[PDB]
């Protein structure tokens, strides 16, 4: 990092929630390259359940971890909207499989609380870099699949890489009142 032109530091350091490595997208589909680097995150697996349905089962387990159920006595609460992993099939439709990823604050990042839910697991190390896009429309699950495809095509003319069968989505808020909710789909960079 910065070759050998580094000064005395390491003690106190500030890390942005996202690292902008590029900008500019398109009038039809705008995207931005952002790299996130943390420490520990809360992952929840949900089978035999779609995305919206799974989150309903995942949120309770993941919420208890951030709320007051970690067998420690900490007050995490919450932090920004949660993101989940979705594995799109060749048919364009998911196959019941979603993993809810939680962003733990630097405060607990150094030593997060011991999970109480056997379903809630914390993964150490391994950062992910994805691109976020903002559009004016609704999106539940199958609709997201269409959005994730657009981003891929958009980056088609760029060095931007991806996984191939897994991406993340952002929303949280349910599709009720328009002009107030924002849906975004981030692809996992390979």
């Amino acid at each position: 990092m910065l070759g050998m032109i580094r000064n005395s530091l390491f003690g106190s350091v500030e890390t942005w929630p996202w690292q902008v490595l590029s900008t500019g997208g398109k009038e039809d589909v705008s995207y931005e390259e952002r790299a996130c680097e943390g420490g520990k995150f809360a992952t929840v697996e949900v089978t035999d359940k779609p995305v919206d349905e799974a989150l309903r089962e995942a949120m309770p387990k993941i919420m208890k971890y951030v709320g007051g159920t970690n067998d420690k006595g900490v007050g995490m609460g919450m932090t920004v909207p949660v993101s989940f992993a979705v594995f799109p099939n060749e048919d364009g439709s998911l196959q019941k499989k979603l993993k809810v990823w939680f962003r733990i604050p630097n405060q607990f990042q150094g030593s997060p609380p011991a999970p109480s839910d056997e379903s809630v697991k914390i993964e150490e190390r391994e950062g992910i870099t994805v691109y976020s896009t903002q559009f004016g429309g609704y999106a539940k699950e199958a609709d997201y699949v269409a959005h994730a495809t657009q981003l891929r095509t958009t980056l088609e003319g760029t060095p931007a890489t991806y996984q191939g069968d897994v991406y993340y989505c952002a929303g949280y808020d349910p599709p009720m009142k328009p002009y107030g909710r924002r849906n975004e789909v981030w692809l996992v960079k390979a």
